[PDB]
């Protein structure tokens, strides 16, 4: 793969992201780096008020530009929704809206926390000669004491890193096809089918690490955006870079590309069909790095796997192929196991049915796309 922006060990996530900033920027690496005291103590917006206007011109590798945009991240949500108890602003002050927004569309992303930010950058190891474990890894950056986002951002992240393995056989199969090997591509769908399982047990990690009270009163909280929300209902106003307000989704995983590149992969028309659920994917590309969404652009324009199996009459590629997505649906199964308990059952102490209803759409999408099955 190209300048695709994806690692052979870490996948979609970036690899080794830095901690720190340059001098120049201090005042907003310590806020960041307060949020929890910030916080509660209600000091968090006057101090953020009390910025200055710094330039974005100080931040040339992708490396700090991607941390600057993880740092004016969560100090946005910080500010917009303060304490997490509703008593929100609506303004977006000056001082950083401008270069929050100058380095977003620098970057094509939109002026709002998303899943590239806060797991794919937001990590580091404790020891860089160990491996990528949990015991070695944490989060740079977290919202309020309690609030279970290592756990929450980690876990995502390791299952985005077990996808890595998977993905480096994307090449594999389209060669193969190419080439029409059969063997080759048998081979390949079997190996990308391990590696879907093997991202299984990951998403148990999160039993240990996350807890639903937290998680669903806490968290949640800092993680929503101002797009369909009634406490923003016009959205947010970045004051001195747009005179209007402007709506932006919250950080989603439908922001993130592990899933929909092996959807596009499988051919698991996840896109299509005009329902909700195709309609949130497609828009929530426009919040992925343009390089990923170029990379998901590169899958679809090559020919179909599923198109080739199917025109083979070969019972054992078609079972290959049906390994692959039967492990996707394992993963989204599981994954709904994981919202009942997180979002579900806690809402109802001790809404997410238009949530669940999403995630139940793509998972029988998913499921159709098995082949002699029916
Ligand atoms: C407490 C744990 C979790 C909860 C409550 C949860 C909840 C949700 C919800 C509500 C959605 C639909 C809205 C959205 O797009 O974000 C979603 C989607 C998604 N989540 Fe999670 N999630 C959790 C953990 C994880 C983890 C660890 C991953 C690993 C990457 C993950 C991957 C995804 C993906 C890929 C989607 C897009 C839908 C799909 O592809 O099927 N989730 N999740
Ligand atoms: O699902 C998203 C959060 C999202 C997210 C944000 C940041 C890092 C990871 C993830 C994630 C993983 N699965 C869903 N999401 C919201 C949707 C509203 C209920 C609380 C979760």
């Amino acid at each position: 793969s190209k300048e695709y922006h994806i690692d052979e060990e870490v996948g979609f996530a970036l690899p080794n992201p830095q901690e720190n900033l340059p001098d120049f920027y201090n005042d907003w690496m310590f806020i960041a780096k307060h949020l929890p005291d910030l916080i509660e103590s209600g000091q968090l917006r006057e101090r953020v008020e009390k910025l200055n206007m710094l330039s974005i011109d100080h931040l040339t590798d992708h490396k700090s530009q991607r941390l600057a945009r993880l740092v004016l991240g969560c100090i946005t949500m910080a500010y917009v929704w303060g304490k997490g108890h509703g008593d929100v602003r609506k303004v977006l002050p000056r001082n950083i809206a401008v270069p929050y927004c100058q380095l977003s569309k620098k970057l094509e992303l939109p002026p709002i926390l998303v899943y590239a930010d806060c797991v794919l950058a937001n990590w580091k190891k404790k020891d860089p000669n160990k491996p990528l474990t949990y015991e070695n890894m944490d989060v740079l950056f977290s919202f309020r004491d309690g609030d279970c986002s290592k756990g929450f951002f980690l876990v995502s992240l390791l299952v985005e890193i077990a996808a890595a393995s998977a993905i480096k056989v994307i090449p594999t199969v389209f060669k193969a096809m190419q080439m029409q090997e059969r063997d080759t591509l048998l081979k390949a769908l079997l190996e990308i089918a391990s590696c879907l399982e093997k991202a299984l047990q990951v998403f148990h990690q999160i039993h240990d690490h996350v807890n639903p009270k937290a998680f669903f009163s806490v968290l949640r909280i800092y993680l929503s955006g101002w797009k369909g929300n009634p406490q923003l209902s016009d959205g947010l106003v970045y004051e001195g870079f747009w005179e209007d307000p402007k709506e932006f989704a919250g950080g989603s995983a439908g922001q993130s590309s592990v899933f929909q590149c092996f959807d596009v992969l499988l051919g698991i028309q996840q896109t299509a069909g005009g329902g909700h659920a195709a309609q949130f994917l497609q828009d929530m590309r426009r919040y992925m790095p343009p390089a990923h969404r170029n990379f998901l652009c590169s899958l679809e324009s090559n020919p179909s796997v599923r198109e080739f199996v199917l025109s083979k009459g070969d019972a054992g590629l078609r079972e290959a192929y049906d390994a692959c997505v039967k492990a996707l649906v394992s993963l989204r199964s599981y994954h709904l196991q994981i919202v009942t308990k997180y979002i579900l059952i806690p809402a109802s102490q001790q809404g997410g049915t238009d949530l669940m209803n999403f995630l139940k759409t793509v998972r029988s999408t998913t499921e159709k796309s098995l082949l002699k099955e029916g």
